[PDB]
Protein backbone atom coordinates (compact mmCIF):
# COMPACT_ATOMS: atom_id res chain seq x y z
CA UNK A 1 0.00 0.00 0.00
CA UNK A 2 3.26 2.17 0.07
CA UNK A 3 2.33 5.66 -1.87
CA UNK A 4 3.67 4.78 -5.67
CA UNK A 5 3.02 8.08 -7.36
CA UNK A 6 0.95 11.56 -6.28
CA UNK A 7 -1.05 11.37 -9.92
CA UNK A 8 -5.02 11.41 -9.02
CA UNK A 9 -4.19 10.81 -5.15
CA UNK A 10 -5.75 12.47 -2.49
CA UNK A 11 -3.40 14.65 0.21
CA UNK A 12 -4.34 16.73 3.15
CA UNK A 13 -1.89 19.51 4.15
CA UNK A 14 -2.90 21.12 7.23
CA UNK A 15 -1.20 24.64 7.54
CA UNK A 16 -1.66 24.74 3.95
CA UNK A 17 -2.09 28.51 3.53
CA UNK A 18 1.68 29.71 3.55
CA UNK A 19 5.12 28.67 4.05
CA UNK A 20 6.19 24.75 4.36
CA UNK A 21 2.42 23.66 4.06
CA UNK A 22 1.51 25.35 0.62
CA UNK A 23 4.84 25.33 -0.94
CA UNK A 24 4.45 21.01 -0.22
CA UNK A 25 0.39 20.89 -1.30
CA UNK A 26 1.82 22.67 -4.33
CA UNK A 27 4.55 20.21 -5.41
CA UNK A 28 2.25 17.29 -4.71
CA UNK A 29 -0.22 19.00 -7.24
CA UNK A 30 2.56 19.76 -9.57
CA UNK A 31 2.41 15.53 -9.65
CA UNK A 32 -0.88 15.42 -10.32
CA UNK A 33 -2.73 15.27 -6.51
CA UNK A 34 -6.08 16.47 -5.53
CA UNK A 35 -5.53 18.15 -2.46
CA UNK A 36 -7.62 19.38 0.97
CA UNK A 37 -5.23 22.69 2.12
CA UNK A 38 -6.37 23.31 5.89
CA UNK A 39 -5.55 26.61 7.91
CA UNK A 40 -7.00 29.09 10.49
CA UNK A 41 -7.81 31.83 8.09
CA UNK A 42 -10.24 32.05 5.67
CA UNK A 43 -9.47 34.78 3.59
CA UNK A 44 -6.00 33.63 3.33
CA UNK A 45 -7.02 29.80 2.85
CA UNK A 46 -9.31 30.95 -0.01
CA UNK A 47 -6.72 32.52 -1.61
CA UNK A 48 -4.11 29.66 -1.42
CA UNK A 49 -6.67 27.73 -2.86
CA UNK A 50 -7.44 29.77 -5.36
CA UNK A 51 -3.98 30.34 -6.73
CA UNK A 52 -3.57 26.66 -6.39
CA UNK A 53 -6.38 26.50 -9.06
CA UNK A 54 -5.76 28.83 -10.83
CA UNK A 55 -2.33 27.05 -11.73
CA UNK A 56 -5.14 24.41 -13.27
CA UNK A 57 -4.96 21.97 -9.84
CA UNK A 58 -7.96 20.83 -8.14
CA UNK A 59 -7.81 22.03 -4.30
CA UNK A 60 -10.43 22.79 -1.72
CA UNK A 61 -9.78 24.29 1.64
CA UNK A 62 -11.29 23.89 4.95
CA UNK A 63 -10.91 26.21 8.05
CA UNK A 64 -9.08 24.10 10.68
CA UNK A 65 -7.18 25.12 14.20
CA UNK A 66 -5.05 21.95 14.73
CA UNK A 67 -4.52 22.66 18.56
CA UNK A 68 -8.37 21.42 18.86
CA UNK A 69 -9.51 18.33 17.73
CA UNK A 70 -12.97 18.48 16.67
CA UNK A 71 -11.87 20.92 14.63
CA UNK A 72 -9.01 17.94 13.47
CA UNK A 73 -11.99 15.11 13.19
CA UNK A 74 -14.28 17.98 11.34
CA UNK A 75 -11.66 18.31 8.67
CA UNK A 76 -10.85 14.29 8.37
CA UNK A 77 -14.93 14.27 7.57
CA UNK A 78 -14.56 17.14 5.07
CA UNK A 79 -11.82 15.75 3.25
CA UNK A 80 -13.04 12.42 2.78
CA UNK A 81 -16.09 13.62 1.77
CA UNK A 82 -14.70 16.20 -0.73
CA UNK A 83 -11.74 13.67 -2.06
CA UNK A 84 -13.82 10.36 -1.80
CA UNK A 85 -10.61 8.94 0.32
CA UNK A 86 -7.01 10.40 1.79
CA UNK A 87 -4.31 9.05 0.50
CA UNK A 88 -1.68 11.20 2.12
CA UNK A 89 -1.89 13.81 5.20
CA UNK A 90 1.27 16.53 5.45
CA UNK A 91 0.42 17.27 9.59
CA UNK A 92 2.02 20.74 9.48
CA UNK A 93 1.56 23.72 11.96
CA UNK A 94 3.38 26.64 13.55
CA UNK A 95 6.64 28.72 12.85
CA UNK A 96 10.10 28.81 14.61
CA UNK A 97 9.73 30.52 18.22
CA UNK A 98 12.63 31.28 19.96
CA UNK A 99 13.23 32.48 23.75
CA UNK A 100 15.42 30.92 26.96
CA UNK A 101 13.96 28.69 29.04
CA UNK A 102 14.40 30.61 31.94
CA UNK A 103 11.75 33.51 30.51
CA UNK A 104 9.09 31.00 29.07
CA UNK A 105 5.85 32.02 30.93
CA UNK A 106 2.80 29.52 31.37
CA UNK A 107 1.09 30.99 28.63
CA UNK A 108 4.18 30.66 26.17
CA UNK A 109 4.13 26.99 27.16
CA UNK A 110 1.04 26.21 26.29
CA UNK A 111 0.67 27.69 23.31
CA UNK A 112 3.72 25.88 21.65
CA UNK A 113 2.42 22.50 22.72
CA UNK A 114 -0.74 22.82 21.43
CA UNK A 115 0.18 24.03 18.24
CA UNK A 116 3.45 21.90 17.83
CA UNK A 117 2.73 18.97 19.83
CA UNK A 118 -0.74 18.91 19.94
CA UNK A 119 -1.52 19.57 16.48
CA UNK A 120 0.71 16.55 15.19
CA UNK A 121 -1.22 14.12 17.70
CA UNK A 122 -4.54 15.30 16.90
CA UNK A 123 -3.70 14.86 13.13
CA UNK A 124 -3.30 10.94 14.08
CA UNK A 125 -5.92 11.23 16.45
CA UNK A 126 -8.46 12.09 13.46
CA UNK A 127 -6.69 10.32 10.30
CA UNK A 128 -4.79 7.09 11.38
CA UNK A 129 -8.26 4.77 12.17
CA UNK A 130 -9.34 6.03 9.32
CA UNK A 131 -6.88 5.70 6.85
CA UNK A 132 -6.60 2.24 8.42
CA UNK A 133 -10.45 1.11 7.78
CA UNK A 134 -9.89 2.28 4.00
CA UNK A 135 -7.36 -0.67 4.05
CA UNK A 136 -5.70 0.96 0.89
CA UNK A 137 -2.23 1.83 2.80
CA UNK A 138 -1.11 5.85 1.83
CA UNK A 139 1.86 8.36 3.87
CA UNK A 140 1.37 10.06 7.06
CA UNK A 141 4.40 13.16 7.10
CA UNK A 142 5.17 15.42 9.89
CA UNK A 143 6.67 18.70 10.02
CA UNK A 144 9.40 18.61 12.83
CA UNK A 145 12.10 20.42 12.93
CA UNK A 146 16.24 19.86 13.98
CA UNK A 147 15.09 21.44 17.27
CA UNK A 148 13.49 17.64 17.10
CA UNK A 149 16.20 16.00 16.83
CA UNK A 150 18.97 18.11 18.65
CA UNK A 151 18.76 20.55 21.73
CA UNK A 152 19.26 23.90 20.48
CA UNK A 153 19.92 26.72 23.12
CA UNK A 154 17.24 29.66 22.69
CA UNK A 155 14.84 26.85 20.96
CA UNK A 156 13.71 24.37 24.46
CA UNK A 157 9.75 25.44 24.37
CA UNK A 158 9.63 24.60 20.92
CA UNK A 159 12.27 21.54 21.22
CA UNK A 160 10.15 20.01 23.76
CA UNK A 161 7.16 20.08 21.46
CA UNK A 162 9.80 19.08 17.97
CA UNK A 163 10.92 16.21 20.04
CA UNK A 164 7.53 14.56 20.68
CA UNK A 165 6.73 14.77 16.93
CA UNK A 166 9.77 13.33 15.92
CA UNK A 167 9.09 10.36 18.71
CA UNK A 168 5.43 10.11 17.33
CA UNK A 169 7.15 9.67 13.50
CA UNK A 170 9.68 7.31 14.68
CA UNK A 171 6.76 5.17 16.96
CA UNK A 172 4.12 5.30 14.43
CA UNK A 173 6.54 4.09 11.05
CA UNK A 174 7.28 1.14 12.72
CA UNK A 175 3.25 0.58 13.48
CA UNK A 176 1.80 1.10 10.26
CA UNK A 177 4.54 -0.27 7.77
CA UNK A 178 2.82 -3.69 7.71
CA UNK A 179 -0.71 -1.92 7.32
CA UNK A 180 1.91 -0.18 3.37
CA UNK A 181 1.28 3.38 5.51
CA UNK A 182 4.56 5.02 5.14
CA UNK A 183 5.85 7.92 8.08
CA UNK A 184 7.73 10.67 7.00
CA UNK A 185 9.23 13.51 9.31
CA UNK A 186 11.02 17.06 8.00
CA UNK A 187 13.54 18.70 9.96
CA UNK A 188 14.37 22.00 8.75
CA UNK A 189 17.44 23.53 9.68
CA UNK A 190 17.40 26.65 12.71
CA UNK A 191 20.07 29.14 12.54
CA UNK A 192 21.30 31.76 15.59
CA UNK A 193 21.90 35.19 13.00
CA UNK A 194 25.06 36.55 14.52
CA UNK A 195 25.19 40.34 14.30
CA UNK A 196 26.51 41.36 11.73
CA UNK A 197 29.12 44.52 11.43
CA UNK A 198 26.78 46.32 9.22
CA UNK A 199 24.37 45.90 12.36
CA UNK A 200 26.31 46.70 14.81
CA UNK A 201 27.19 49.40 13.13
CA UNK A 202 23.18 51.04 13.73
CA UNK A 203 20.71 39.17 27.45
CA UNK A 204 18.29 36.98 26.22
CA UNK A 205 20.70 34.49 24.97
CA UNK A 206 20.70 32.74 21.29
CA UNK A 207 17.95 33.33 19.72
CA UNK A 208 17.61 30.85 16.73
CA UNK A 209 15.32 31.63 13.77
CA UNK A 210 14.56 28.92 10.41
CA UNK A 211 17.66 29.11 8.05
CA UNK A 212 16.09 30.05 4.67
CA UNK A 213 19.24 29.41 2.90
CA UNK A 214 17.26 26.65 0.90
CA UNK A 215 13.76 27.63 -0.92
CA UNK A 216 10.75 25.94 0.13
CA UNK A 217 10.14 24.70 -3.09
CA UNK A 218 13.60 22.64 -3.47
CA UNK A 219 12.40 21.96 0.05
CA UNK A 220 9.14 20.73 -1.14
CA UNK A 221 10.53 18.75 -3.95
CA UNK A 222 13.06 16.28 -1.07
CA UNK A 223 10.00 16.13 0.51
CA UNK A 224 7.43 14.75 -2.14
CA UNK A 225 10.95 12.75 -3.26
CA UNK A 226 11.49 11.69 0.33
CA UNK A 227 7.55 10.21 0.93
CA UNK A 228 8.33 8.48 -2.33
CA UNK A 229 11.12 6.90 -1.34
CA UNK A 230 9.65 6.18 2.23
CA UNK A 231 12.09 7.51 3.63
CA UNK A 232 11.51 8.57 7.51
CA UNK A 233 13.41 11.52 7.84
CA UNK A 234 13.81 14.37 5.48
CA UNK A 235 17.22 16.47 6.35
CA UNK A 236 17.29 19.42 3.97
CA UNK A 237 20.93 20.88 5.39
CA UNK A 238 23.80 18.95 5.23
CA UNK A 239 25.11 21.02 8.40
CA UNK A 240 22.74 18.86 10.78
CA UNK A 241 24.49 15.72 10.30
CA UNK A 242 27.43 16.93 12.49
CA UNK A 243 24.78 17.93 15.57
CA UNK A 244 23.04 15.00 15.31
CA UNK A 245 26.19 12.62 15.77
CA UNK A 246 27.45 14.83 18.53
CA UNK A 247 24.39 13.95 20.40
CA UNK A 248 24.60 10.40 19.88
CA UNK A 249 27.93 10.12 20.44
CA UNK A 250 27.52 11.93 24.06
CA UNK A 251 24.65 9.21 24.48
CA UNK A 252 27.08 6.41 24.02
CA UNK A 253 29.78 7.62 25.73
CA UNK A 254 27.60 7.47 28.60
CA UNK A 255 27.95 3.74 29.10
CA UNK A 256 31.76 3.82 29.25
CA UNK A 257 31.40 6.18 31.78
CA UNK A 258 29.35 4.70 34.14
CA UNK A 259 31.07 1.13 33.66
CA UNK A 260 34.14 3.41 34.65
CA UNK A 261 32.80 4.20 37.76
CA UNK A 262 31.74 0.30 38.44
CA UNK A 263 28.37 0.02 36.87
CA UNK A 264 27.62 -3.30 36.16
CA UNK A 265 24.32 -3.44 33.97
CA UNK B 1 28.33 25.81 41.72
CA UNK B 2 27.53 22.27 40.47
CA UNK B 3 26.64 19.99 43.45
CA UNK B 4 29.51 18.66 44.92
CA UNK B 5 28.03 16.12 47.21
CA UNK B 6 24.65 15.64 49.31
CA UNK B 7 26.04 16.19 52.87
CA UNK B 8 23.11 18.91 53.86
CA UNK B 9 22.10 19.38 50.91
CA UNK B 10 18.35 19.97 50.49
CA UNK B 11 16.37 17.58 47.79
CA UNK B 12 12.98 17.55 46.54
CA UNK B 13 11.53 14.50 44.64
CA UNK B 14 8.26 14.17 42.67
CA UNK B 15 6.53 10.60 43.06
CA UNK B 16 8.81 9.85 45.70
CA UNK B 17 6.32 8.03 47.16
CA UNK B 18 7.09 4.40 45.83
CA UNK B 19 9.69 3.21 42.76
CA UNK B 20 12.68 4.88 41.85
CA UNK B 21 11.47 8.30 43.38
CA UNK B 22 11.09 6.57 47.32
CA UNK B 23 14.46 4.90 45.92
CA UNK B 24 16.84 8.01 45.01
CA UNK B 25 15.17 10.03 47.76
CA UNK B 26 16.33 7.24 50.21
CA UNK B 27 19.93 7.06 48.47
CA UNK B 28 20.19 10.71 48.52
CA UNK B 29 19.14 11.03 52.61
CA UNK B 30 22.05 7.98 53.23
CA UNK B 31 24.62 10.28 51.28
CA UNK B 32 23.14 13.04 53.96
CA UNK B 33 20.67 15.20 52.10
CA UNK B 34 17.06 16.45 53.83
CA UNK B 35 14.12 15.57 51.73
CA UNK B 36 10.83 16.62 50.57
CA UNK B 37 8.93 13.89 49.02
CA UNK B 38 5.80 14.70 46.69
CA UNK B 39 3.42 12.90 45.14
CA UNK B 40 -0.57 11.99 45.07
CA UNK B 41 -1.24 9.23 46.91
CA UNK B 42 -1.15 10.80 50.25
CA UNK B 43 -1.38 7.42 52.57
CA UNK B 44 1.83 6.44 50.61
CA UNK B 45 3.43 9.23 51.28
CA UNK B 46 3.49 9.85 54.49
CA UNK B 47 4.54 6.12 54.97
CA UNK B 48 7.38 6.70 52.63
CA UNK B 49 8.25 9.57 54.87
CA UNK B 50 7.38 7.16 58.02
CA UNK B 51 10.16 5.05 56.50
CA UNK B 52 12.59 7.32 56.21
CA UNK B 53 12.44 9.29 59.48
CA UNK B 54 12.38 5.90 61.60
CA UNK B 55 15.85 5.43 59.68
CA UNK B 56 16.82 8.82 60.88
CA UNK B 57 16.43 10.46 57.80
CA UNK B 58 15.61 14.48 57.35
CA UNK B 59 12.09 14.52 55.34
CA UNK B 60 9.11 15.73 54.83
CA UNK B 61 5.94 15.05 52.51
CA UNK B 62 4.09 17.39 50.63
CA UNK B 63 0.92 16.38 48.40
CA UNK B 64 1.06 17.85 44.47
CA UNK B 65 -0.17 16.17 41.68
CA UNK B 66 2.13 17.21 39.30
CA UNK B 67 -0.41 18.03 36.25
CA UNK B 68 -1.40 21.25 38.02
CA UNK B 69 1.16 24.28 37.81
CA UNK B 70 -0.69 25.72 41.05
CA UNK B 71 0.19 22.81 43.11
CA UNK B 72 3.70 22.32 41.95
CA UNK B 73 4.50 26.33 42.79
CA UNK B 74 2.91 25.31 45.65
CA UNK B 75 5.30 22.54 46.53
CA UNK B 76 8.19 24.57 45.32
CA UNK B 77 7.34 27.44 47.96
CA UNK B 78 6.73 24.54 50.40
CA UNK B 79 10.12 22.88 50.03
CA UNK B 80 11.79 26.21 49.81
CA UNK B 81 10.22 27.03 53.16
CA UNK B 82 10.48 23.35 55.05
CA UNK B 83 13.97 23.28 54.10
CA UNK B 84 15.36 27.06 53.98
CA UNK B 85 16.81 26.09 50.18
CA UNK B 86 16.25 23.54 47.45
CA UNK B 87 19.67 22.13 45.74
CA UNK B 88 18.32 19.19 44.07
CA UNK B 89 15.39 18.40 42.28
CA UNK B 90 14.41 14.88 41.05
CA UNK B 91 11.23 15.76 38.64
CA UNK B 92 10.35 11.73 38.55
CA UNK B 93 6.44 11.52 38.62
CA UNK B 94 4.78 9.65 35.56
CA UNK B 95 2.65 6.93 34.65
CA UNK B 96 2.34 4.26 32.01
CA UNK B 97 -0.03 3.67 29.13
CA UNK B 98 0.74 0.94 26.40
CA UNK B 99 -0.89 0.17 23.21
CA UNK B 100 -0.90 0.78 19.35
CA UNK B 101 -1.56 4.68 18.80
CA UNK B 102 -4.56 3.87 17.15
CA UNK B 103 -5.36 2.25 20.03
CA UNK B 104 -5.12 5.45 21.71
CA UNK B 105 -8.12 7.48 23.00
CA UNK B 106 -8.01 11.20 23.87
CA UNK B 107 -7.86 10.77 27.49
CA UNK B 108 -4.90 8.01 26.97
CA UNK B 109 -3.53 11.24 25.51
CA UNK B 110 -4.24 13.67 27.59
CA UNK B 111 -3.66 11.51 30.79
CA UNK B 112 0.20 10.85 29.41
CA UNK B 113 0.97 14.07 28.61
CA UNK B 114 -0.34 15.75 31.43
CA UNK B 115 1.70 13.81 33.82
CA UNK B 116 4.58 12.54 32.04
CA UNK B 117 5.32 16.04 30.04
CA UNK B 118 3.93 18.41 31.55
CA UNK B 119 4.95 17.63 35.45
CA UNK B 120 8.38 17.85 34.10
CA UNK B 121 7.80 21.25 32.29
CA UNK B 122 5.66 22.98 35.15
CA UNK B 123 8.75 21.33 37.69
CA UNK B 124 11.28 23.92 35.42
CA UNK B 125 8.51 26.71 35.47
CA UNK B 126 7.81 26.76 39.66
CA UNK B 127 11.62 25.42 40.60
CA UNK B 128 14.17 27.59 37.75
CA UNK B 129 13.21 30.94 38.53
CA UNK B 130 14.05 29.87 42.32
CA UNK B 131 16.77 28.25 42.00
CA UNK B 132 18.19 31.07 40.27
CA UNK B 133 17.35 33.96 42.63
CA UNK B 134 18.85 31.68 45.15
CA UNK B 135 21.95 31.62 43.05
CA UNK B 136 23.93 28.73 44.39
CA UNK B 137 23.55 26.46 41.72
CA UNK B 138 22.26 23.18 42.17
CA UNK B 139 20.89 20.27 39.96
CA UNK B 140 17.83 19.08 37.92
CA UNK B 141 17.08 15.61 36.95
CA UNK B 142 14.12 14.06 35.32
CA UNK B 143 12.78 10.82 34.97
CA UNK B 144 12.05 9.85 31.09
CA UNK B 145 12.87 6.19 30.15
CA UNK B 146 14.53 4.34 27.32
CA UNK B 147 11.54 5.20 25.53
CA UNK B 148 12.66 8.61 25.47
CA UNK B 149 15.70 8.19 23.29
CA UNK B 150 14.12 5.48 20.64
CA UNK B 151 11.01 4.18 19.12
CA UNK B 152 9.04 0.84 20.76
CA UNK B 153 5.60 -0.15 19.07
CA UNK B 154 3.57 -0.32 21.77
CA UNK B 155 4.86 2.54 23.72
CA UNK B 156 4.00 5.71 21.29
CA UNK B 157 1.97 7.82 23.67
CA UNK B 158 4.41 7.37 26.63
CA UNK B 159 7.21 7.64 23.92
CA UNK B 160 5.94 11.57 22.91
CA UNK B 161 5.46 12.40 26.51
CA UNK B 162 9.23 10.99 27.24
CA UNK B 163 10.66 12.66 23.99
CA UNK B 164 9.42 15.99 25.64
CA UNK B 165 11.27 14.99 29.09
CA UNK B 166 14.53 14.05 27.31
CA UNK B 167 14.20 17.06 24.60
CA UNK B 168 13.80 19.28 27.99
CA UNK B 169 16.65 18.34 29.67
CA UNK B 170 19.45 18.44 26.95
CA UNK B 171 18.13 22.15 26.24
CA UNK B 172 18.22 23.30 29.56
CA UNK B 173 21.82 21.70 30.46
CA UNK B 174 23.05 23.95 28.00
CA UNK B 175 21.53 27.16 28.76
CA UNK B 176 21.87 26.84 33.03
CA UNK B 177 25.20 25.40 32.91
CA UNK B 178 26.69 29.07 33.07
CA UNK B 179 24.49 29.87 36.44
CA UNK B 180 26.05 26.14 37.96
CA UNK B 181 22.94 24.26 37.90
CA UNK B 182 23.66 20.52 36.26
CA UNK B 183 20.81 18.94 34.45
CA UNK B 184 20.35 14.73 34.14
CA UNK B 185 18.23 12.50 32.36
CA UNK B 186 17.43 8.92 33.29
CA UNK B 187 16.36 6.84 31.02
CA UNK B 188 15.47 3.06 32.47
CA UNK B 189 14.51 0.43 30.22
CA UNK B 190 11.86 -1.99 32.77
CA UNK B 191 12.46 -1.48 36.42
CA UNK B 192 10.25 -3.72 38.62
CA UNK B 193 8.00 -0.94 40.42
CA UNK B 194 4.82 0.05 41.06
CA UNK B 195 4.38 2.02 37.63
CA UNK B 196 1.59 -0.39 35.66
CA UNK B 197 -0.99 -0.73 39.25
CA UNK B 198 0.08 3.01 39.87
CA UNK B 199 -1.18 4.14 36.42
CA UNK B 200 -4.20 1.94 35.86
CA UNK B 201 -5.38 3.13 39.39
CA UNK B 202 -4.75 6.89 38.87
CA UNK B 203 -6.78 6.80 36.04
CA UNK B 204 17.70 -7.11 35.96
CA UNK B 205 18.29 -3.69 38.01
CA UNK B 206 16.73 -2.90 41.04
CA UNK B 207 15.26 0.77 42.26
CA UNK B 208 17.48 1.04 44.08
CA UNK B 209 20.54 0.11 42.16
CA UNK B 210 18.83 3.25 39.78
CA UNK B 211 19.15 5.35 42.85
CA UNK B 212 22.52 4.33 43.07
CA UNK B 213 23.72 5.06 39.71
CA UNK B 214 21.62 8.26 39.57
CA UNK B 215 23.18 9.64 42.79
CA UNK B 216 26.33 9.05 41.50
CA UNK B 217 25.59 10.67 38.01
CA UNK B 218 24.33 13.99 40.06
CA UNK B 219 27.71 14.14 41.65
CA UNK B 220 29.49 13.77 38.33
CA UNK B 221 27.28 16.18 36.43
CA UNK B 222 26.21 13.43 33.66
CA UNK B 223 23.71 14.38 31.84
CA UNK B 224 22.48 10.54 30.45
CA UNK B 225 21.89 8.06 33.11
CA UNK B 226 21.49 4.74 31.57
CA UNK B 227 21.09 2.04 34.08
CA UNK B 228 20.53 -0.65 31.12
CA UNK B 229 23.35 -1.62 28.59
CA UNK B 230 20.65 -3.12 26.34
CA UNK B 231 19.78 0.18 25.46
CA UNK B 232 23.05 1.35 23.65
CA UNK B 233 22.47 -1.15 20.08
CA UNK B 234 19.36 0.03 19.90
CA UNK B 235 20.22 4.20 20.25
CA UNK B 236 23.38 3.03 17.88
CA UNK B 237 20.77 2.02 15.68
CA UNK B 238 18.15 4.75 15.41
CA UNK B 239 21.56 7.40 14.97
CA UNK B 240 22.51 5.12 11.95
CA UNK B 241 18.60 5.25 10.52
CA UNK B 242 18.78 9.33 10.86
CA UNK B 243 22.44 9.53 9.58
CA UNK B 244 22.31 7.38 6.54
CA UNK B 245 19.44 9.40 5.45
CA UNK B 246 21.70 12.33 4.38
CA UNK B 247 23.97 9.99 2.39
CA UNK B 248 20.76 8.60 0.85
CA UNK B 249 19.69 11.88 -0.27
CA UNK B 250 22.98 12.68 -1.95
CA UNK B 251 22.30 9.82 -4.26
CA UNK B 252 19.19 11.28 -5.55
CA UNK B 253 21.24 14.20 -6.09
CA UNK B 254 20.14 16.47 -3.66
CA UNK B 255 23.17 19.01 -2.71
CA UNK B 256 22.16 21.04 -0.12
Amino acid sequence: GFLSGFDGRAAVVTGGASGIGLATATEFARRGARLVLSDVDQPALEQAVNGLRGQGFDAHGVVCDVRHLDEMVRLADEAFRLLGGVDVVFSNAGIVVAGPLAQMNHDDWRWVIDIDLWGSIHAVEAFLPRLLEQGTGGHIAFTASFAGLVPNAGLGTYGVAKYGVVGLAETLAREVKPNGIGVSVLCPMVVETKLVSNSERIAFGPLPTQDESVSADDVARLTADAILANRLYILPHAAARESIRRRFERIDRTFDEQAAEGWTH
